[PDB]
């Protein structure tokens, strides 16, 4: 500020990028000013008893879900190992490259079975405006709203 030397040594992407998922909803794994790139691995679960699909849908951005940030990508990845209900899972895992690019990998782990988009972030260009008032009272107040919305449909599942 007063001191002439305001800068930041780190390969950071301005917001904290995660999934909008059963009823349109977050999960960061990711943080504001992240030192991208970086894999993250959060482990959803299913909703019918023996083998769902689950629908991801990513969303850079979002306060305790539906609101609307910044969507791009989204796939549908299926194949799931079947067990008895809220226990039949997968692995929304987040390979982010270093100019900001999510290569987002749905696993289905016990399987060892995964389906992946490399997001390029090119429609949107959200920079100082969008972050300053989305990220203080999203990613910062979500994780901080106690994983906002990761206590969604059955237990962890995007179904």
């Amino acid at each position: 500020s007063e001191n002439v030397q305001d800068l930041l040594l780190l390969d950071v992407t301005p917001l904290s990028l995660g999934i909008e998922t059963a009823g349109g909803v977050m999960t960061v794994l990711i943080k504001r000013n992240t030192t991208i790139p970086t894999k993250q691995t959060q482990t959803f679960t299913t909703y019918s008893d023996n083998q769902p699909g689950v629908l991801i849908q990513v969303y850079e951005g979002e306060r305790a879900m539906t609101k609307d940030n910044n969507l791009l990508g989204k796939f549908e990845l299926t194949g799931i190992p079947p067990a008895p209900r809220g226990v039949p899972q997968i692995e929304v895992t987040f390979d982010i490259d270093a100019n900001g690019i999510l290569n987002v990998s749905a696993v289905d782990k016990s399987t060892g079975k995964e389906n992946k988009i490399t997001i390029t972030n090119d429609k949107g260009r959200l920079s100082k405006e969008d972050i300053e008032r989305m990220v203080q009272e999203a990613e910062k107040y979500k994780a901080e709203d106690e994983k906002q919305r990761d206590k969604v449909s059955s237990k962890n599942s995007l179904e």
